[PDB]
């Protein structure tokens, strides 16, 4: 098709005018005086919603130097930073500042890729000193109080999570069920989780809970790839005639079998699902027995054994209480099995870690053993109502993800004072050109950013708020809930390190990218 | 349908307004400070590339003149030129280039032909210079040092490129494979290419690779020309039968039973592919001959033998371990047969070139003796996880084709200072008339461009830099990752010189085809 | 439809501003400089070719009367004048250049009749005395020295050329094929060549060959016309069951036979043709029984034996070793049958040769006698590979069909230069009236119209050129390979005089028709 090529800043100031408006759309969204948005639904009530992720999937603009623009800038924000609501939104604002900046100094005249090389180095200082003041958790005092925190000051979803932390582990699998009582309990149970989510995008079991559910599942595994083979018809043919569903495991599914089971999954909508294999040579031929034997089966590898997809039958598959499969990550509860087979298992598992030396394998070992030895976590939440548990669930997932986030790399200061205290790590460095001290420039005026725009949403001014946190100590800052200088950490106003430190480096990244972009090709209207 | 016809300048004019874009386009994203170029995608997100070919065959005008000039500068610059990713840009910018001098200098009287036969001149010249300065690399430490600099500086990847092109030959075949290791290894196997591709360009099976692949396939081969033949389902009778694939080797394939073969993989993607025969007459019934021993399988000519595609049989045909097609490309890996057979046929083959003495037959026995008696290396690249093998594979496929490059013409300076050392050349030329030294001065000129282009991505100033690398030595050149004037040959910044060749070659011709057209004729809109 | 209808100068004028363009679409595309146009392909990359007739064959104006001037000369100069490539890029440029002079001439008050007689008086007296200046070509000599001129110097060819004539006849039938081998071979078989082409356009079973290739095919002979016959599918219950193919040679074939034929070779493209006879009445009926011996069938006329088209046997039919149909030119190869009856029929031929004395049935029976015992040359054209051979073979048709045209009425000063030495015949031709006298002077001044031409395509100033050429002798013309005025004949620089004289003639006839037309109706939009 046609198209139109556009050169220079011709383009880029384009781009800028279509990343400003996500911005603007985004930046009211941040902070806990967080405004509101009001999405437009062509069929029914408009939605009214305070978050920033939502939001920034939501826009989508018409022209099309500024469609790219603002796309360019969600896929990367939206992507690689999706664990924490403030996570995307700082990434955004963050990007569109650096990049705004990028593009006035450079139209004065100088050179883009030293404005790059300064911008990146101070980005780097800014982690690094990020890196240094971050402190840890690592206690279940200190769990159980960052839980809290994150629960928005709830003591019993604190308490349970830090029960569950403790049970299996800060490694450890932790998902959440309806509680069907009054009180949230907490059970432990066989599970096999691996991180290949599901090859279908099209595959959703569950429309409201983006996601795929299935319970009481048998499980095909077979080593050889499955892609465009048929003949699992039938696997089929007990998977309608037993009203159990199916999951198959492959190396990978494409073309004639995929195809024929999106088709039937979009019309028939008949229950088996299929996913990738976890690991990756012998050791994923290691892990795909362990799993085998944790749930019954075997690998119907054509080599050694003689097992192939043309004839199933019953108690050759495996039997595992029930399959969740997601983006990224998929897990497999109450498998089945001769338990004398499974610490058979076991015990050679600790006899190859034993004789091995190797760090890498000894790694691997540790977690193929420590996928079955180890237990699942389910948090079974409870309530009066329906409508009431479907709310306590949400929360407490929300608590779960953000307090893992904070024991995987530690906590900092909330409400965008984290990034206040690494400006002075800012004299450290020294460029060697001028345009590389522009660069330092850019991402220290760049720093301060989100504690404007959460000063702003809170009504205050932006800069009094930012010029009293900096000429203050290092140890309290702004609290918008309550609107004054407080001391955060305890009064309970932490983020993990976690996703500050990726939100910069997608806006670092993203607004590289914008500032550096010379050529832009789109196809005409 | 009703054409508009334009004659003369107005014509070439608009001509060259549309290979200035695609000028424009690919100009940037040469060298190693590449800029980057943004191409909008319809469905998804739009993707940033930096590389010359993706943009060069991205872009496509609207106007009908402009569209067919950057078409015309596209199909040749990628077709003749398409080794390695500077050559097709350097083909670009050259050609534009001298388009747009020979176009200045013609609108002021000047004779086309007596300036196209000067710059056809001087591009001689130039040739004849480069390749008397071009140095060779004929010894495995001069292998290894090429295979290391081509592959970034990557140690490991240089050693196993050198252990193969020993172990096979430097006109050997050497191919690479998922290592499903942690550690790339080298493997020697019975194979045989040939040079003839695909028959059908919608015959893409694997369509990431951009390639056909097949495995544990069976083959017929019939010296007698089978297009638009039926009775070819005997065949697929056993193909649906045994799950293995099937690969036909004919004069050609045309007509009915090419349009049945491309339905039935278009709708049914059955796995039988088929592609023409590789020999000539009684090269091409000999080596055919070869094919079916070294498969176990015989050509199914009627003459002679009485055999045909009516009934086939499963010993009839020959038996192969692996099947790779691809463009002007195509092998078969591990056949098989009676080994005694094998071995008659290479004593037969040894005492007809014993026998022998004529320079063709002579070479064309050596070409069918070195397809059966050396083998084809495999490179099975490993890794820890499924993308980091994928991005090996395609550093390790780099880096082999640039050494074959560099090996078949020997390596001159790279970053673009190779063609510099040429301008001296352009003294000993003499022109018959004015207009051959109005030639010679637009190739003079037009020399100094890719270098020139390079330092601007880099942001130094263009002029500087070749100034200074035209008045210093003839040993040292401009780096733009160090940005300063070094020893280019041992710091590692060289390129083959078929490439440059090839470049200057197809941006002379695409100039003077673009200078030289007289009357367009387009359809109306 | 409604019709918009343009009388005098109003409707000329506009065909001639749809004339002129197409005289500049191909005016550029003659003589040895012959520069290059840019056809537009919807589909795929601009062909860039320098054939005069793709050229013309190529463009379609818009305006309905500019589209019916172009269409009005493109038919006639490429049917009549098709055989080289010039003849027709000549016959456009004359036609043009006359009918210009013609209506600049009317519209100043001539008689458009008495302008046209004098246009084709001075014609006339051109023609004869090309046809005086010609030289003929009749010894082996002079027959080798064209081949290796219109051969572009090529001796190999030459030598094979005057082989074949020699061998066959001069007015004999020779062919190309494949030699599959490294030295081009010559072949002497039993043919039958007839001047009656294929009947059906759309019938071309060689897509890039323009023509329709078989072989061994039986064929079917009958006296009466088979149009809208039915009943010919028992000939194809044989064409099903033997895998030959099948060629039909009736009297004409059209309506529902011609249909169902047709209709069958888009869809189904069953391997059957057919032609019309080549004779007339008892020559007609003789030819088929000829043809019935060379192939060993018999004709299917009901009177007299007891045959028709109801049943069909294998040995009933008459087999042929391969049949070859493309325009206004259909032959088979290889016929079969009792080689007695062969020479039975000869010697009858012979003897009614001998009884017979008329002048056109002694012609009739020498031709029918000369199509049997003289045969059909092959010239087996090979090479190293098959896009090789395929340019060979082009070659050699090239160089085979100039120097037929060549020995048909001698040769001429190539160049354009034949024409000029017409010129002193316009003194000898008197005008009875001013107009004729006109007519004379357009004629003279159209003369040396196709010099300006190939001196302007190769740069120099026309008239200078012509001017010497003029006052030169009469044995020296311009090259514009050399680009200087160099003796023809020896240098080898020449041109049939076939070529000319009908590229005159077509020019006069369409200039005549374009300058004397009066009312032009067109559709309506």
């Amino acid at each position: 098709s046609a198209k139109d090529v556009k050169f220079g800043a011709d383009a880029r100031a384009l781009m800028l005018q279509g990343v400003d408006l996500l911005a603007d759309a985004v930046a009211v969204t941040m902070g806990p005086k967080g405004r509101t948005v009001i999405i437009e639904q062509s069929w029914g009530s408009p939605k009214v919603t305070k978050d920033g992720v939502t939001v920034a999937k939501s826009i989508d603009l018409k022209d099309k130097y500024k469609n790219i623009g603002a796309k360019l800038v969600q896929d990367v924000a939206n992507n690689t930073n999706e664990e924490a609501g403030d996570g995307t939104t700082t990434a955004t604002v963050l990007a569109r500042s650096i990049a705004k900046e990028g593009f006035e100094k450079i139209s004065k005249g100088a050179n883009p890729v030293e404005i790059r090389r300064g911008v990146m180095l101070a980005v780097d200082a800014v982690i690094a000193e990020l890196k240094k003041q971050s402190k840890p958790v690592t206690t279940p005092e200190e769990i159980a109080q960052v839980a809290t925190i994150s629960a928005n000051g709830d003591k019993e979803i604190g308490n349970i999570i830090s029960d569950a932390m403790k049970k299996v582990g800060r490694k450890g699998v932790i998902t959440v069920k309806d509680g069907k009582t009054l009180n949230d309990e907490l059970e432990i149970i066989e599970g096999m989780k691996f991180d290949r989510g599901y090859i279908s995008p099209y595959f959703i079991n569950t429309s409201k809970g983006q996601k795929c559910e299935f319970q009481d599942a048998y499980v095909l595994l077979s080593e050889k790839k499955i892609s465009s083979i048929q003949s699992i018809v039938p696997a089929l043919e007990i998977a309608n005639a037993h009203r159990k569903p199916l999951v198959i495991i492959a190396e990978d599914v494409d073309g004639e079998a995929l195809s024929t089971l999106v088709l039937n999954r979009l019309k028939v909508g008949l229950q088996v699902v299929a996913v990738k294999a976890p690991g990756f040579g012998d050791n994923r031929k290691n892990q795909l027995k362990d799993m085998a034997i944790a749930t019954g089966g075997a690998v119907f590898g054509e080599e050694g054994l003689t097992l192939n997809l043309e004839d199933v039958q019953p108690h050759d598959l495996g039997k595992v209480g029930e399959v969740i499969v997601t983006k990224d990550d998929a897990m497999l509860l109450k498998g089945k099995g001769d338990k004398a087979q499974i610490e058979k298992r076991i015990q050679e598992i600790i006899e190859q870690l034993d004789v091995t030396t190797s760090e890498y394998e000894k790694e691997k070992l540790n977690e193929r053993l420590a996928k079955l030895s180890d237990g699942v976590a389910v948090l079974k939440v409870g309530g009066t109502s329906d409508v009431e548990v479907n709310e306590k669930k949400d929360r407490v997932t929300d608590a779960l993800n953000a307090t893992r986030a904070a024991v995987e790399e530690g906590i900092v200061l909330g409400g965008g004072c984290a990034l206040l205290r690494c400006i002075p790590a800012l004299d450290s460095l020294t460029p060697a050109n001028e345009d590389q001290k522009i660069g330092i420039e850019i991402i220290k005026r760049t720093l301060k950013i989100p504690a404007m725009t959460i000063a702003k949403n809170a009504g205050v001014e932006g800069s009094l708020i930012v010029e009293k946190i900096m000429q203050s100590s290092s140890e309290v800052g702004y609290d918008a809930m309550a609107g004054d200088f407080v001391n955060m950490v305890e009064k309970g106003i932490i983020d993990p390190t976690k996703v500050v430190r990726t939100a910069l480096l997608d806006a670092a990244g993203v607004a590289s990218l914008l500032t550096t972009a010379e050529v832009v090709v789109t196809e005409i209207p």
